[PDB]
């Protein structure tokens, strides 16, 4: 019943200002923080060797696209390695990102680990020494961070334990981040795996988010200085029943309205395996949903922003321009989508229509 | 978890429709559901015998005020006794309220009870046979209900137990109401008693509301079909530090923005002892606060709508017009207040 | 983290003394608090009209059995009606019970109610005005009470909500009882209904009891002044896999050892549909289980103590003695059973 | 409401057998897992340079004490460094411990960290990569571990957040340990600092332990394969009111009886700053307390077993025997105490709580 201010007014201002810049009108997040083991798969899909140089080159390709992406990208999430790499001109990637008006983010979790006594459920690790890491990342140009928790819909999942534990660790992560001037993006991803329908996903999403915000309250988290990265509400990837984009949007906005406090600065949806087009179309339908939405509704896409790019690159340096052009195209589309002004013109490409879903 | 639909689409529509009608633009709630014992002191302050007839006449006086209150009153909360009384012309009070465009509400809790092992804290009782009561009340004209829980700010209060128990009982009450087509007004009142400051009230209010909504989620409550009746965020009555109405508005709106889901149809503030003018001025400031508010911010006033009317009446049947006139003036004042149009004549710091 | 004593040393002593007397070595509880509607089938099963006199006569039949039952019965739970009835000699039933060395108990809940949004799950009501009721029952001879919560094992049950809510209401009930010098018997019954196996029942029982005791702690319940009335751990009533009495005993004792604090004075098992012999044999096996048991492990049987008595009675006064004889036989069998002295004539796998 | 066994019967048996050996009748735990920074202060109090060799020599001094300690020591908690050091004869310390009948333990937490928004409250870190660490430690001779959470009694502490978070992290630590065949010692230490009285400590201990066990239940922790290392219930250090050893024992045993499931194999009290003699007398009183105690009530003493030994050593090799004698004396005394047989000579109400 007693207040022991976790943050000073100055600290709150800094956090709030950062969170708002990232999701400013028409802007979204480029999630390019895939680890080596994670990106290696994406590189093998185009027969490109997974080396430090190739990774550096590919990230440079994305980060140095022409100025058309500047008004589209409010922030860029990088993996530790990339945060300390430099472009061909010697400029550190964080400087490159900032010079284009983007905020630099860093992935800080150390992956998922199994929860004993559950049916294949997990929690996420990475709290050890997090305070010092955040302090160092802040000095090196980072202003926000990302931490991913993973839940799955099944007959007995997500369990009470899985929900409680993941919500609690997210809260710990957010607390430490805010003590170091780092805006935490809270990511409680509910996988699309399974044959459940739209209402089932909506039910689970509402229960999970309710648990997430109660935990953030218990841990004294400054919501205005945070961002939420949830899954859109959609039927399972194996569901038979079909739904329109308007139905996905309505189910998504309703779940959020029923659980996310207005104080939360913004919601940055993960693409979760959806195709580049689908992710853009759904984000657009969401922003056009005829319900009051007190928070920015935009993107934090990884796969949905890189599909066509990776394919256009093919590991060949000579395809630089071609690849970048594909990325710019998706950034412009999503920038319009997070404003509810996106209308596919029909020239997205076969790559932009292919499912980016990966079984878990 | 798995979904076992507590409500059908039709039931949800009914509840949401009722909730929206009560807090429609410019409208608020007249809370006239005082019990015999609760109205006792007030009648004593005007030397009027606490008889059912005087209580009937007084309620009639308020319910039959002229048509000017119609666009100001979206709902009227009644005590059990009054729901079954009639005006002199024979019209049942519920009919009088509805004829003026108001929704009829009913108080259903059975008062507070002491929580053993706490420093004078309480929870509220009244769940027994509540479903049958709500069904009967619905049949008799009521569309919404009220249940009051009370919390106190002190050295060791509100405690974890009190916060948890009161939030849980509020959720049970809300669940039962919705099963019977009754919109529940969730009232977790944090008393203004004490010398604590504005920051302290905001902190406690935030923690209480966070607990309330987690409980409503656990109990599967349909938020669009509910209303919230909280205390405004203010310093304690014995606090020596002074604050402006704008600061009160900022703390209140900030507290709500951090805990109340957008899905909640409306917030109807209790007056909690504030004077008629003070309650109106603060509600006005709250609606003028430069922050985004996804829900209606209006009133559910008991004392703040009746103070002057009660004094003007003085238990004198011949003062009818004078008394009603005072109530009408406050109804008009608050209707403008919930629109941020009433005039008597750094957010990071929160 | 601050204490505000719910009970004084004197109040604790009274509660602890009562609880110990009820479960003293070799003693158990006769659960005869069936309501009019609950005893209806019992009476109609023997073609007996369900009148107040027949109910009075039947209760008298059990309560006035000979002194052989005295050392077997530490307590008798009665229904409101029976607490105020008298034997043929004019003696109030509470007096008849006490004169035989038994403590008088009273059922105080008001039945189960449906939890909206669940798959047919329930919580229990009865807290309204419970403090005053307890005060009166105490004056009228009762020293302990009973409150029954019901949980069910199914595909998605017991749910998180059902467990938390039932645990919480049991805590409220216990708190109110202790404030009035009444020892609360906490009964979180997990029904045997279903085809689930022994391990499933053990798992659910462990989770439910863990929730129950956390709630009791949160509500400042004095465990020494309470008793626990749980279901034994058994396979579902329709489970295809079969088990031995030793297995049931091991699962039951293991579940209790993992959740029930040593401070709890006693565990009084409900028979839950088991036959008279089955309930006695299982209770005996539980007491012979080769694990340390820090609490009395006895009975609180309703059906398992009355089955044969009811049939022998058949609603005829001339069968009084024959009927009482059957009751005595079961009282003697279970008294031996709660001591592990009854004869009908690898824990890591749990 | 569905079970997905975290452990097999074989795994449970292994954890249960380990836990029981550690707290077998008359046995307790030598807590010698002080970190380099913690042991630094210990070495300075005797004017001895804090070097690895001096640390090894000191740990060897305690571990190679004569056979008299064998029936007294059921387990020895070591710090990472020590688990990999060897005695002069080349025998790994883990081997030295086992050969004397003791079970080897390892401290695995990574210290406390501040909980933002609280009044100087903390939680404990060390879960990252803990599973891999536990598997490695098991392979290298350790069978149990220790994780310390710290709570403080003050005006607004322990707070709801502090209690919930510390209980939750302890449960995660316990879960990871059991998955790797390691018996976790759950240590929710409530500091004795402050002017609070005996009943205040008892109240707080009761609330903390109830939260600890609810969390262990939620995380499906196998209680029979765990031990509890709590503070004894005593008045605050600055408390003006005085209490007898009998009252401290009654408050302690009452607090435990109201919260610790009988399935818990044993309770190993920390000395928490009490003198060697006080810790032994209080432990003996706890064991003589006229109430039913379904678990072993013994010790897991650090300072209460090393105070005199450290002083007698003084960092001088010639004081080896004198130093070992001081340790052996405390081991024998506490061995008798955890049996309620302690006497100054040697081997020879309740409703108000």
């Amino acid at each position: 019943p007693h207040s022991h201010p976790a943050l000073t007014p100055e600290q709150k201002k800094e956090l709030s200002d950062i969170a708002h810049r990232i999701v400013a009108p028409g802007k979204g997040i480029l999630a390019a923080s895939e680890s080596t083991g994670s990106i290696a798969k994406r590189l093998q899909s185009i027969g490109t060797e997974n080396t430090e140089e190739n990774r550096r080159f590919y990230r440079q390709l994305l980060l140095t696209a022409d100025d058309r992406v500047n008004p589209c990208i409010g922030g860029v999430i990088l993996f530790h390695e990339t945060l300390y790499q430099k472009a061909d001109d010697g400029r550190p990637f964080p400087q490159v990102i900032k010079s284009k008006g983007g905020v630099v983010g860093i992935k800080v979790d150390k992956g998922v680990v199994p929860l004993a006594g559950t049916n294949g459920e997990t929690t996420t690790q990475g709290l050890d020494g997090l305070s010092e890491r955040c302090a160092q990342y802040k000095k090196d140009g980072a202003d926000f961070a990302k931490w991913r928790c993973v839940l799955k819909i099944g007959e007995h999942t997500p369990s009470a334990l899985a929900i409680m534990e993941n919500a609690n660790v997210l809260a710990r992560y957010a607390s430490i981040c805010q003590q170091n001037g780092i805006v935490p993006i809270v990511e409680p991803e509910i996988l699309p795996d399974g044959d459940h329908d739209l209402k089932r996903c909506q039910y689970v999403t509402e229960k999970v988010l309710a648990a997430v915000y109660k935990a953030l309250s218990d841990h004294h988290i400054y919501l205005e200085g945070t961002l939420l990265k949830p899954n859109m509400v959609t039927p399972g990837h194996a569901c038979t029943q079909k739904y329109s984009h308007e139905e996905i949007a309505m189910a998504t906005v309703t779940a959020l309205r029923r659980t996310v406090p207005p104080a939360v600065t913004g919601v940055t949806f993960l693409s979760g395996g959806q195709s580049e087009e689908e992710a853009s179309i759904n984000l657009n339908a969401i922003n056009k949903c005829p319900l009051l939405k007190p928070w920015a509704l935009t993107f934090s896409y990884g796969r949905a922003l890189q599909a066509s790019a990776l394919k256009a690159w093919g590991g060949k340096k000579e395809n630089l321009k071609a690849a970048q052009e594909e990325y710019v195209k998706r950034a412009l589309a999503n920038s319009l989508a997070c404003q509810g002004k996106y209308t596919p013109s029909g020239q997205a490409g076969a790559a932009a229509s292919e499912s980016l879903f990966i079984s878990n």
